């Protein structure tokens, strides 16, 4: 069962969190974690924060530690991931990601990572693969439509790249009224 003191530690760091200043809460997550050693949550926690704080790496080696709690802690693996992304550790975050995608097969934010790690990777068709997932899985995305619009420029499909360009033409009109 939770101790006090951890309960203490948990309740301080959300009030850190949500009063804006995700450093102090840091501090108190640490706490939480002496306490509840072999909880995931508190890591979890610091791996959020760190990831905030923009230290990317560091926050990777404490969701490693979650990880080798909790295998499959599936959020754990996305925001890992997502990170390795914005580090540009492309190779790193495919299976990271692929794992994420074997879990929660239709979530489209997922795939569009997917996608953007294999196209970071020089896997054109891989990307475009998972980018295109990505668009069936929310069609209303202007975000993915782009992207897919310049995987397609690459691979020289003009045609469909321009589909996908005329898209994000349309969705721009139609999200003012
Ligand atoms: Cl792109």
């Amino acid at each position: 069962a939770m101790g006090d003191k951890a309960k203490l530690f948990r309740n301080i760091s959300q009030r850190c969190l949500r009063r804006g200043s995700p450093e102090e809460a840091l501090r108190f997550l640490k706490l939480w974690a002496r306490h509840e050693k072999n909880d995931p949550e508190p890591l979890y926690q610091m791996g959020i924060a760190l990831a905030n704080l923009g230290d990317y790496q560091r926050a990777v080696t404490v969701f490693d530690k979650v990880l080798k709690l909790r295998p499959n802690h599936f959020m754990a693996s996305y925001r890992k991931g997502a990170v390795l992304l914005k580090i540009k550790q492309y190779k790193l975050a495919l299976p990271v990601l692929e794992a994420v995608v074997a879990a929660a097969p239709a979530d489209a934010r997922a795939y569009y990572l997917l996608g953007l790690a294999y196209d970071g990777d020089e896997q054109l068709e891989k990307g475009i693969e998972a980018m295109q997932k990505a668009v069936d899985l929310d069609p209303e995305e202007i975000k993915y439509h782009q992207h897919l619009g310049f995987m397609n420029v690459r691979k020289d499909d003009h045609k469909t790249a321009a589909e996908h360009f005329t898209k994000v033409m349309e969705l721009e009109r139609s999200q003012d009224s």
